[PDB]
């Protein structure tokens, strides 16, 4: 059998938020948008989904949405890759947001931020982007300025392309136009895409000397510079919107695919030998098999399953693999996917991927599952 979507067209994502933010709503129309994302044009622990972009301009994603409410938080930053930070535009900044941005830290978690609830009574983009640097010491970089605020917020601008999207009310924002920046935005878009612009600088010294010279950097250039310094956890990109409004996500979407990484932009896996020496897994598919239980879902009609991140190698259902932790072996039978409206039965796994397996006999969250030639304890 073979690989469908390449490795480096992974996103898995986890969506981080205090609780007004509207992480439920966020989480809703990612999925929605996600779902349907062939006919996009110009509580689930994890669920599968796709995105080619909001104009079909990239090459087809897959992004497995993992859910992301001490050890638990932790081992959620282990599964996903990339991260989603959620902010109310009202009330930004929580002190609750900093626990989870110090944790996200700790595993040295590339993210990008999305400022929600643009049209509530109170919204200020900029002030939270400042919060972000004042209270969590990041250096936050927005990507847009939004088109209005609170009853006048209508849409963003997206500062690289310089150009308004206006999504289309009737089809839920699946289509949208690109339109010129209004007149009374032009000097604060000229401001905040020349701070985009100079971190894009930043990232290489034929960049600067570019920059510094009074040449123009392209967009591909800014794209793939700022793409570098979020995997390098130096900045964090951000952008805003209205996931109710149905007004914000699907570009934040694009944002994912351009800025989050891939299982192959983040360091190997680290893990324990039976002779006690530290060992590591690349993403890789020719590596030995291995991976981490991370979630035991009920189900009254087929039992419990088994939420399980692949790290290395390839697991089909057949399979006799070893569970290191435990020093026992089980075998994989039914593996299934979960998508936004309805669940996949599948037959292999690989690295990057996320599944949940039916049927294993004593499989505990934190658990290694891997190559019985090759064993290692990730957890
Ligand atoms: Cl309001």
């Amino acid at each position: 059998m073979a690989r469908t979507t390449p490795i480096e067209r992974y996103r898995n994502i986890g969506i981080s938020a205090h609780i007004d933010a509207g992480k439920t709503t966020t989480t809703e129309r990612i999925l929605f948008y996600t779902g349907v994302s062939h006919k996009i044009g110009e509580t689930s622990a994890a669920t599968t989904a796709f995105w080619s972009g909001m104009s079909q301009q990239f090459p087809q994603h897959r992004i497995n949405v993992i859910d992301t409410p001490t050890v638990e938080v932790e081992r959620s930053m282990r599964v996903l890759d990339g991260a989603v930070m959620v902010y109310c535009a009202v009330g930004g900044v929580q002190p609750q947001s900093e626990t989870v941005w110090r944790q996200a830290n700790k595993y040295e978690v590339p993210r990008i931020a999305f400022v929600n609830k643009m049209d509530r009574t109170g919204a200020n983009f900029l002030r939270v982007v400042e919060q972000l640097k004042t209270r969590l010491g990041a250096n936050a970089i927005p990507l847009q300025l939004p088109v209005g605020a609170e009853e006048n917020f209508t849409g963003v601008v997206d500062l690289i392309k310089m150009k308004a999207i206006n999504w289309n009310e009737a089809d839920q924002g699946m289509t949208f136009t690109y339109e010129e920046v209004p007149a009374n935005m032009q000097a604060d878009c000229e401001e905040w895409r020349q701070n985009l612009v100079e971190a894009a600088a930043e990232a290489s010294e034929e960049l600067m000397e570019k920059y510094l010279g009074g040449e123009d950097l392209t967009e591909e250039e800014i794209k793939s510079a700022l793409r570098q310094r979020v995997l390098a956890n130096e900045i964090i990109l951000v952008t805003c919107g209205s996931a109710f409004k149905n007004k914000g996500v699907q570009a934040m979407l694009d944002a994912v695919v351009e800025y989050l990484p891939a299982p192959t932009d983040i360091p190997a896996i680290k893990g324990i030998n039976p002779d006690e020496t530290e060992g590591e897994r690349h993403a890789s598919d020719e590596e030995p098999f291995s991976s981490l239980a991370f979630k035991i879902a009920t189900d009254p009609f087929v039992g419990n399953l088994t939420f399980f991140r692949v790290y290395s190698g390839v697991i089909n259902s057949g399979d006799t693999v070893l569970n290191s932790v435990r020093q026992k072996r089980e075998r994989f039978g039914r593996i299934v996917q979960m998508h936004a409206n309805k669940r996949e039965e599948i037959k292999e796994v690989r690295a990057g991927d996320i599944a949940a397996a039916i049927g294993l006999k004593d499989v505990t969250t934190g658990d290694t599952l891997c190559a019985i030639d090759a064993p290692i304890i990730l957890e």
